[PDB]
């Protein structure tokens, strides 16, 4: 019931990371590792928390094709005397490596003593189709596989000018996509921001009360949730619902010249977050793919939350909605704020942060 305010900040307290939309579909920024600095181009992933860097310890083909980080060239790289192995399995691949500490620079801000995973193996594969160099995880610290301090938390603890919030502006056809640390920019949205409380600090997870495709109620008979996950380009539904969705949302042949008409009669999707209703128009949740219009959706069953979790991804959701991620503390819940994205945005002219009243 207690509101947040958008307050102005000096430009250095909200730093902007340009995100380049690569042909392999990654939105990657720039990250400097160690001294002398080595440059990598990671994705920024609200669906995980570990910091991963691809290293010269991985000699596989998928790793050798990118600019591998070499820890033996870094004066600041440190291993602990007793090492730790890390092995992550997810739907489209696996990542395994060891733990180390390093100094990072993100947006001219320095972070020391940062635990990170050194990729040694990318083989279970998604890595054969992308030029993967790393992940800056932005989930809650509960998802860390190792270390006591997440990258975001550690960055904040060493840079008192930053507020514990960040936001994403996704505009791939513009080359204006931006990851913002410490606040927001009014250049990237219009209307008001509406806040949704985070119900469990693991993923960025909020209550989801219903889903409609046209007039058909696709959700919810049981208590459901939405997860804002920049690490997936697609929106997702659980299996039970995913089949029913594609049954009423078929693909269609399309070109840049006829898709507006092809899709003119497709249904509008609505997500219900309490009194907030978010709608996705056909030209927003359908994407052009190999002479075809296809729904930017995929099936995903999240074992925690009992497969009642629905993911909101970079291309089918954040492209249309500017999203803010606000880190709660103590009795104050973390929150996600959502606003209609401003399509006319160019550069972030001014910057602000959300203050809690
Ligand atoms: C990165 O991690 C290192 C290792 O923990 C940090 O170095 C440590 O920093 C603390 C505080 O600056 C030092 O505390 C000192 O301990 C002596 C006793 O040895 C005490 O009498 C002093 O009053 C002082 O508080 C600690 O010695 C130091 N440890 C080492 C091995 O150098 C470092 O601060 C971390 N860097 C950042 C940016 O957080
Ligand atoms: C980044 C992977 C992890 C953490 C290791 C693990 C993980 O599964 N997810 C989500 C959870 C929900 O289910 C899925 C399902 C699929 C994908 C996927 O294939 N993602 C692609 C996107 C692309 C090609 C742009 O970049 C990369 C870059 C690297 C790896 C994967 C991708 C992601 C998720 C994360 N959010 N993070």
């Amino acid at each position: 019931k207690n509101a947040h305010a958008v307050v102005e900040q000096t430009e250095e307290n909200v730093f902007l990371i340009p995100l380049k939309h690569l042909r392999d579909s990654q939105f990657v920024g720039t990250l400097l590792v160690g001294v002398p600095p080595q440059e990598i181009h990671p994705i920024f992933d609200t669906g995980s928390t570990n910091l991963w860097v691809v290293t010269t310890d991985c000699e596989e083909e998928s790793c050798k094709k990118v600019k591998r980080y070499n820890p033996y060239k870094s004066k600041t790289f440190r291993r602990s005397f007793i090492g730790k192995n890390l092995h992550i399995v997810f739907g489209s691949g696996s990542i395994s490596g060891s733990i180390g500490k390093e100094t990072f620079v993100l947006g001219d801000h320095t972070v020391r003593n940062q635990t990170f995973g050194l990729v040694e193996s990318e083989s279970n594969n998604i890595f054969d189709y992308i030029d993967f160099e790393g992940i800056v995880g932005l989930g809650f610290p509960e998802m860390l596989s190792a270390g006591k301090v997440s990258f975001f938390d550690n960055l904040l603890s060493q840079n008192k000018n930053l507020s514990p919030q960040f936001s994403f502006y996704i505009s791939p056809e513009d080359n204006t996509s931006t990851f913002l640390v410490g606040g927001v920019s009014k250049s990237f949205y219009e209307g008001s921001i509406y806040m949704l409380p985070v119900v469990k600090e693991y993923y960025w997870e909020v209550e989801l009360d219903g889903i409609y495709v046209g007039e058909k109620k696709i959700c919810c008979e049981e208590k459901s949730y939405a997860i804002f996950d920049t690490g997936t380009s697609y929106n997702t539904m659980p299996s039970a619902q995913m089949k029913g969705f594609f049954d009423v949302v078929p693909s269609a042949p399309c070109t840049e010249e006829n898709y507006q008409e092809v899709l003119k009669n497709y249904p509008v999707i609505k997500y219900l977050f309490g009194d907030l209703v978010i709608e996705l128009l056909p030209e927003e949740y359908m994407i052009l793919n190999e002479e075809s219009c296809i729904p930017a959706y995929m099936q995903i069953d999240v074992p925690s939350e009992k497969n009642h979790a629905y993911l909101l991804g970079s291309i089918a959701f954040m492209r249309h909605y500017y999203t803010v991620f606000v880190r709660g503390a103590g009795g104050q819940p973390s929150m996600v704020g959502v606003a209609k994205a401003r399509a006319a945005a160019e550069a972030a002219q001014k910057v602000a942060e959300l203050e809690n009243f």
